[PDB]
């Protein structure tokens, strides 16, 4: 038993990431077969960030200004292209830990480990939620740009998120590895701002469900309650709606647990209204939302990765 | 900026971890050198970690009785000794993937990342501090004994843990690599309990120097406090004694906020006096303790791991 905040292994990653240095910006790429994939503002000097014509800056960019550093090992690029938010440095060399992959993007919600880097060397693992309002929270500092965000599924690493810039809450914003944004947010060094978000309901049941797998159980109830009469409160708190599909996909551990959703979800309702009292639900005093049913099954059943 | 509860990459752990099978008994190994070391209770039958005699029930195993697993890959086993709670099944292989490591014990306060594995497969990675009590708050399913805890310095890992088993209180225990428990607890299937817990000051401290580098200030006040003062505060609510050393430890985090220690150590005495009142820190409603000063450090200014 026992619930943490559990990244996944990180050593498939770890053997793609390099060091990227163009002028005097270093970032990090992610190398795959015989293309590097980092960020298009390594490209821009620090006045070229604040309105960047990048179709422009590219053109005037030849192969060999691309340094790209392979642990001690320099990869002599021999193509590049812009694709979206996101270069394509093709090099004379394929990855040869090049795990079989894909490239997936995720919706507001879902949740990911982020691999941070410097330097093209890997830092530490830690595992993020989309937000609602496509930021995420993450713990980034300079030159960790290109640091990726990715799921395993059995064998294959599933890439979700590129990292390019903080807003001013201090989140973060990226791309999907075809180099599109999460959001409405830009490749600019402009003023931007997050956008209102809201907690991921289905998640916060989730947690509940992990706790009473782990035994807290002091919040439940013999109250019920109706998905119409649940989603007013939620909406008050600024939770997200409830769908029929949140409640199917809450079936498994409805079901072993004996408490129905709308059971969980009476529960919520009283510690929306009522708060905690002084009491902790899993180590925290506040409603967790950045588990998913997924990532409670996984951790409250045991499955790996090879 | 940003603040994640964050993990070493663990790759390089990855790569030593293969699958231990004897009798009706499977965990995990960790496979150095030469070497697969494993917690002694693989030998045990169920009837036999009652209360096992484990020189007795070595002495009647056989090398060929150890079925040692490294991905698809069969690792014959050419010798077998006990070394504390711990066995050494010397291989007739030596691990191509050895990284440098040494074998540390921490002390409590200390962190360090947990490998989570089954049938030797790694599964998640997430970071855990050891209470001053010796337990650990982990995420432990059957199978995962074997499964280690370790930090990284620079190239080189140092492992710390092996875990052993779960107590009533859902809170884990095991050994340093060396086989010598963390604390008073015995690899038997009899009734042991954890025994009272504290809260670790120091690192309280570290996580509010944390806050203010990222930007919540709303706890901070003009008053200050003595040491003496302050650790009449910290007695009465179950927080550990706080040192000169510590106030020491804590100079460049003070350094860089301009924040004085014993300022900070006025600022925890309010929080635990009247609490937060509605509000939170770097995310959190309740103080956090399983963050050093060293975590605080190299999470607020990038270090990596080559
Ligand atoms: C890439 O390594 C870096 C990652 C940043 C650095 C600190 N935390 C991060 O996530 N990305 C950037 O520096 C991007 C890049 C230029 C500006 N930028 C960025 O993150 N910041 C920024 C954005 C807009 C404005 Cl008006 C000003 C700065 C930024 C915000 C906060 C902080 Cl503390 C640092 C940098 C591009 C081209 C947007
Ligand atoms: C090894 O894979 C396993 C890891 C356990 C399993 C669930 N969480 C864990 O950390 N370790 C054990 O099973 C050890 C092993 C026998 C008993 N044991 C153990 O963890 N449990 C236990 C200890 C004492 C008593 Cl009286 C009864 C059980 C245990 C506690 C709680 C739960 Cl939910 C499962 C198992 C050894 C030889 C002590």
């Amino acid at each position: 038993s026992g619930f943490r905040k559990m990244a996944f292994p990180s050593g498939k990653v770890e053997g793609c990431m390099v060091q990227v240095t163009c002028g005097t910006t270093t970032l990090n790429g992610l190398w795959l077969d015989d293309v590097v994939y980092c960020p298009r503002h390594v490209i821009c000097t620090s006045e070229d960030m604040l309105n960047p014509n990048y179709e422009d800056l590219l053109i005037r960019k030849s192969n060999h200004n691309f340094l790209v550093q392979a642990g001690n090992v320099q990869l002599r690029v021999i193509g590049h292209s812009m694709q979206n938010c996101v270069l394509k440095l093709k090099v004379d060399t394929a990855n040869p830990k090049t795990p079989k992959y894909k490239f997936v993007r995720i919706q507001p919600g879902q949740t990911f480990s982020v691999l941070a880097c410097y330097n093209g060397s890997p830092s530490g693992v830690y595992q993020c939620a989309m937000r609602p309002n496509f930021t995420i929270k993450g713990s980034f500092l300079n030159g960790s740009c290109g640091s990726v965000g990715f799921n395993i599924d059995y064998d294959c690493v599933s890439f979700c998120y590129m990292h390019h810039m903080e807003l001013p809450t201090g989140v973060h914003a990226g791309t999907d590895l075809e180099g599109n944004f999460y959001g409405p947010f830009v490749d600019r060094q402009t003023a931007q701002a997050a956008g209102t978000d809201t907690t991921i309901t289905v998640n916060v049941l989730a947690w509940l469900y992990a706790a009473v797998i782990n035994g807290d159980r002091w919040f439940l109830n013999r109250f019920t309650t109706t998905l119409n009469d649940f989603n007013l409160v939620a909406m008050k708190y600024n939770y997200e709606p409830l769908t029929q599909d949140h409640v199917d996909i809450l079936g498994p551990l409805s079901a072993q647990t004996g408490i129905a959703v709308l059971d969980m979800c009476a529960s919520l309702k009283e510690l929306l209204q009522n708060g905690m009292n002084g009491r902790t639900i899993l180590g925290s005093a506040l409603l967790e939302d950045e588990f998913t049913p997924f990532d409670v099954v996984r951790q409250c059943s045991g499955v790996t990765f090879q």
